[PDB]
């Protein structure tokens, strides 16, 4: 005291907010490309015919 | 780019519709044969009047 009140420091209280992945469960294929752009053939096979 | 964009390719997609067997389970027996005709003998006998 006086001078200046003297302290004890009690640990210090780190709340880290985070966002944790949920919708990238459904993305688990990775492409890493240096192509322009990324392309996809989708196909429809009418087997079920007679 | 410029001239034509390159592209990287994702593997294809086939909507490869089957019809699954489902009424064949109560046609187990298979017969190959090449006589012209298949023929059945079919008997009733009512062992059943008074």
């Amino acid at each position: 005291a006086g001078l200046y009140t003297t302290y004890q420091l009690l640990e210090v209280q780190r709340k880290l907010k985070t966002l944790p992945a949920f919708f990238l469960q459904w993305f688990p294929r990775q492409i890493n490309f240096q192509e322009d752009m990324i392309a996809f053939d989708k196909v429809i096979q009418d087997v079920t015919r007679v």
